[PDB]
């Protein structure tokens, strides 16, 4: 039963940006979003596939656990921390993308395929490289199938072991202290226009769980951190944090 | 092995407060505190004894997941928190005994004991009443025999299911941040002398695991803060956090 709230394209404005915000009170089994349209509209889902993809590659695994290490292979490249070795926890801290195409072989394509029907993840397309799809291929998720997704991650409920998605939900700690937990994922999608920056997850509170997922469009990287600010700006609105 | 750092005084002096604090470099497999002697007297946990008799309960299904809903039996105490219904997550956050005491009663006297020795806790004896005696019993545990129990726990290697550790230690979580992420349980033992205040636990870091077990006088409640604070200052000192 969902809710538009345009109060919060202010949030956007101010901001010189345009993008939307949905929310989910688990509780209350109700929805609300700055912008219905937006709010549905499917993009390529950049690093916020590392959850479903480490989650596959966990169940399948392909890694045995968050301590196993995946060395560099030597290659500089531009972001830094992506220039040593990592485990499951630091890859997603640090959005190491070249890890996460060594998941995606070793995964193979029709296992990646499969998996991804079993999650009714977004048009669950994998056309494209099996090892780049997520930022140049065929896949495409929308702000709503974010949430849904991330519902039955927050529940158990995919059919992957328990402790794979238990595993993953650590993985995705982000912040936490005595009023909320933040587990999430941020993304950047640069290769295909329009470029968008994303950030979903969920906020824990004591007594309910809201559920998030925002995209906004982002022309350069100088607004990355917005992806987080905005989010928070409505997060604190709404009351749901301080 | 075990090396003393007589600096760390300058924290508790200036606090006007004594205790010890205890570390541990888990890739250097190195300790450290200020007070040796201090490190290895054993004290009643109190409410650090959350840790096992919660894991206890998971293994044997008393408690089914951190969501199962334990309902306040109407009995109001002088802590409003304890007021209300609580799971696992909020039931450790809160310090709630009695929803602790009710799973010692159904974890009962002979099961209690046999899994504590499996887990070589302390000193393994649980003299005194099933559901109080880690407050006024014969329990009794050192600074760094909660290290050697916690290093365990970290690595999944206590006797009980892979699942209910790592659901203890999600009901564990107190802060995280892009710096660290901090793991740990309070205590506060008054009912015997001498009052004293725990905090036990560790910080993660991207390349590194710091375990950490402080204990400290309390004669009054007005100090409780200081355990914490206490500790982050050492932890500052050594430039484990900023
Ligand atoms: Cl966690």
């Amino acid at each position: 039963e969902w809710q538009e709230n345009k109060s919060w394209n202010a949030h956007f404005t101010e901001h010189k940006s345009q993008g939307v915000v949905v929310l989910w009170n688990e509780n209350k089994q109700q929805g609300f979003t700055n912008n219905l349209k937006r709010a549905n509209q499917a993009f390529l889902p950049a690093s916020t596939f590392k959850i479903p993809n480490s989650l596959i590659a966990l169940d399948l695994g392909v890694v045995k656990d968050e301590h196993q290490v995946f060395k560099w292979d030597g290659q500089t490249r531009d972001i830094a921390t992506w220039n040593r070795d990592h485990n499951l926890i630091t890859a997603m801290k640090y959005s190491v993308v070249p890890v996460y195409q060594e998941f995606a072989r070793q995964i193979g394509e029709a296992r990646m395929s499969k998996m991804l029907h079993a999650f009714d993840y977004g048009n669950e397309d994998i056309s494209g490289n099996v090892d780049s799809f997520w930022l140049d291929g065929g896949i495409r998720i929308s702000a709503t199938e974010q949430i849904s997704f991330l519902r039955k991650l927050y529940h158990n409920k995919l059919h992957v072991s328990e402790r794979s998605q238990r595993i993953v939900k650590q993985a995705m700690l982000t912040e936490a202290n005595g009023d909320y937990i933040i587990r999430a994922k941020t993304g950047y999608s640069t290769r295909i226009e329009p470029k968008i920056g994303w950030w979903v997850g969920w906020v824990e509170l004591d007594d309910n769980v809201w559920f998030f997922a925002m995209n906004m469009d982002m022309p350069t990287s100088d607004g990355l951190g917005l992806r987080q600010a905005i989010t928070k700006e409505v997060l604190k609105q709404e009351k749901i944090i301080p």
